[PDB]
């Protein structure tokens, strides 16, 4: 519930589906510590990462495999992935919705910040 | 169910609240009929826009009301409205979603097109 | 020089080159009347349209042909145009650039406005 | 002349100026090299980052420095940075623009390859 991530996929005006996503969180020693990952459902959706106890303050990194999705679609994209890098939960919980908009040479992302 | 719409904030993060939407088809005559309106929720989503009977081929305008938002968070913005046109249900009934992100100079839609 | 049209395409990563480009201003009667229009350059970039003189305030509507464009290119497109409708003020900077970024079920817009 | 970088503001409609970019370049082990960097122009511009005998294939990275951006304009940002990464390959066009189009939650970029 309280980190998800939605997939758009500008060219088929349709969820991205089977999009892969890794999740990591910056470490006291500066390294990128693998901390959740899954795949986009037929809604283009990727909830169940984290729990609230387990997501707690840090700098997260959520990479969005894009270049795997074009190419098993049959088009040779140009960004490698779209990596998305904030800080959670620094006053405390709050609930983070990821978004990102694919097209093979573009994508927007943005994020839905509420406080439960 | 046939059409949503889906509005956030790009500044706030957060969903876009209260922005008035209206939808327009076009007629034989090649004027702009008022075919349903209504507000987004506390969710930056607007359903119950119309029905699948009334929801007909046909070129849609959907208007989004972005000047008001913004001034009424006391922002004075670039564009009038968003407008979003486009020819639906024409190979049979669809099931379409228009999203926008808003910044005050600037927005971006997409549609997310499904078939029921 | 007050007012150019920046046309991108975000599945070829090129500049939307041949786009037709429509502008209006609004009229006294709420009607949309033609003010300048073009097809955008090799660099997808749309000048000339219009003088100092002859760009007063106003509301202006910018709609951007991209359902051609996408069909040109044999790709099967969702928006009949696109439109981008603007408040020209004198009180903020003097040229305006309306940026216009496509995907087929998908555009993004933005202003740059500077002096 | 082969690099560029272009920034805008879609917050005050604007170029995003005195922007710092850095780019690396992947290396063998995996890791990210240092490969370029600067400060955008009061046009949102940053050109001279590298020359065509140094900028060869490879995987890159362009780390736009967005937070210190939006902290510098008194506005609450929600990114450390806007990160691009994408591959060179020679089979394509010549010349790269990675643009970016700033908010305080949110970005977008694009690419525009030419020749
Ligand atoms: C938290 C976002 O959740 C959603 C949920 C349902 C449908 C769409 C979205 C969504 N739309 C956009 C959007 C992307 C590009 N241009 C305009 C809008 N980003 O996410
Ligand atoms: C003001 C002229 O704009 C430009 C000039 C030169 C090159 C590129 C651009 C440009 N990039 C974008 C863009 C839009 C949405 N997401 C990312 C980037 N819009 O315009």
């Amino acid at each position: 519930c309280p980190l998800m991530v939605k997939v758009l996929d500008a060219v088929r005006g349709s969820p991205a589906i089977n999009v892969a996503v890794h999740v990591f969180r910056k470490a006291a020693d500066d390294t990128w510590e693998p901390f959740a990952s899954g795949k986009t459902s037929e809604s283009g959706e990727l909830h169940g990462l984290t729990t609230e106890e387990e997501f707690v303050e840090g700098i997260y990194k959520v990479e969005i495999d894009t270049k795997s999705y074009w190419k098993a679609l049959g088009i040779s994209p140009f960004h490698e992935h779209a990596e998305v890098v904030f800080t959670a939960n620094d006053s405390g919980p709050r609930r983070y919705t990821i978004a990102a908009l694919l097209s093979p040479y573009s994508y927007s992302t943005t994020a839905v910040v509420t406080n439960p």
